[PDB]
């Protein structure tokens, strides 16, 4: 699966 961290 993909994966996004928004911080
Ligand atoms: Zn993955």
């Amino acid at each position: 699966g993909s994966n996004q961290n928004n911080f």
